[PDB]
Order: C-alpha cells, then structure tokens, then sequence
C-alpha cells in the first residue's frame, strides 16, 4: 500500500463519480489532513485555471501527472474536441492517474504517456497525431525542465504563441530552466507568484510564451 493509492482511494471513498471539481476538492482535503503530496495543489492550481481559460488551448501536454491532480485540473476546463496529453515516468502512478481521470469522467479529453520525457517527446507528431502544442505544462524531475524544453523545440513541438506554465520555479527551484528562458529573446516570461501546495513557503508559476526560432 503507497501514499498515491491512498489517496485514490479516498477520492472512490468521498469525491462525487463524473465531478471533477469535486476530485480536486477530496485531493486537497486529503493532503492538508492526513498526508502532505506533491500535487500542484489549489492556490497555484486557481492561477493554472486562469492561465488556461485565458488561452483557452485545443492541444495540451503536461510533463509529470503524478496522481492526475493537474491533469483534472486542466481537463475540465478544456473545450470540447480539445485534448490533453501527460506523460508519467512511474507506471503505478501512471495507472492512478488514470483511475483518477476515469471516476473524474475526463478520460475521453485525456490521452496517459507511460515513459521518461526525454524518450516519448520525439513520439508525439506520429504516434499521437501531434502538429504543434498550444500549451505545455512542466511539473515533472525538475532538472528535467531546460532539457525537454530544448528538445520540443528541437522536435518542432512549439510554434509562435505556445504557452509554457512551469510549477515549482522557485521551490524546490529550476534555476537554469528559469535563466533560460528569462535570457532568451524567443521567450516572453511572467511570473506568477504563489504558495508551495498546502504549506506557507512562497513558490510560483512561471509562464514563458514561445516567440519563435
Ligand atoms: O519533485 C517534484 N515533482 C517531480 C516528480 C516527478 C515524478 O515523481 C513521482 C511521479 O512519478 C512524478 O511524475 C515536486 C516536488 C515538490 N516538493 O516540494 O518536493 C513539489 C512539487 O510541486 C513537485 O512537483
Ligand atoms: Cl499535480
Ligand atoms: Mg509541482
């Protein structure tokens, strides 16, 4: 028994089947109560929220679903025909995540990678039927951010206006990711700050805007 089945059995226990919001809400009250977990949590998740309604995007990719907290947080906000796709290096929260997106019913928007980044990001185009990303969010090994950057880029994955939403900017930190993309003119950057998930420690969010080559 782990950490990550636990708390998707307490979302089967107390969530509502088919009520994203309310999968969020048995998260949350579960790992302020009971078991501190890396989810993005509720103050950052309120800025992701506003960041994609904001450019309401048809193609997302997250980096790191974890238990799928973000994942059905994105997800019900999409429109419909939209899709998300969220790779997850672990296979069994990989599976966790996808009993989560099942009882949340936002299977049919969300498309589960299992594999490291690195390897499943030269996929995209032809095995997942991926032009270009118009949003990406990066929660995944935090010294993994710079890298599968450049490798989206490498891969054509961005085009002018794609939107990176990076969590965890400040703690536990990514600092050359953040160097990165402050010191590139094909990057626009804004900070969003805000809280680690659950605690009082000051972390953000971290927005960088594609420009092009
Ligand atoms: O390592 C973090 N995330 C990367 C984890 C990546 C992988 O580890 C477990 C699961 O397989 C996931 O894809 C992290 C850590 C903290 N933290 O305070 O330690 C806070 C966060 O929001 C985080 O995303
Ligand atoms: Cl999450
Ligand atoms: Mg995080």
């Amino acid at each position: 028994d782990t950490k990550e089945q636990r708390i998707l059995r307490y979302v089967q226990q107390n969530a509502k089947p088919g009520d994203p919001q309310s999968v969020l809400e048995a998260i949350d009250t579960y790992c302020t109560q009971k078991e501190w977990a890396m989810n993005v949590g509720d103050a950052k998740g309120q800025i992701m929220d506003a960041v994609i309604r904001e450019y309401s995007p048809s193609l997302v990719l997250e980096l790191g679903a974890y238990c799928g907290y973000s994942a059905v947080r994105m997800a019900r906000l999409l429109q419909p025909g939209a899709r998300l796709l969220t790779m997850e290096i672990n296979p069994d929260c990989a599976a966790i995540t996808q009993q989560m997106l099942n009882f949340a019913g936002l299977q049919d928007k969300v498309t589960i990678l299992n594999g490291a980044s690195q390897d499943l990001i030269p996929q995209l185009k032809k095995k997942y039927d991926v032009d270009t990303l118009d949003m990406v969010f990066l929660d995944h090994w935090k010294d993994r951010y710079l890298p599968d950057t450049l490798l989206l880029e490498k891969c054509g994955l961005l085009r002018k206006g794609t939107v990176l939403l990076a969590d965890n900017v400040i703690v536990p930190g990514t600092p050359d990711f953040l160097a990165y993309v402050r010191g590139s003119s094909s990057f626009e950057c804004t900070h969003y700050s805000s809280y680690l998930e659950y605690m009082k420690v000051v972390d953000g969010l971290e927005k960088a805007i594609y420009q092009g080559p």
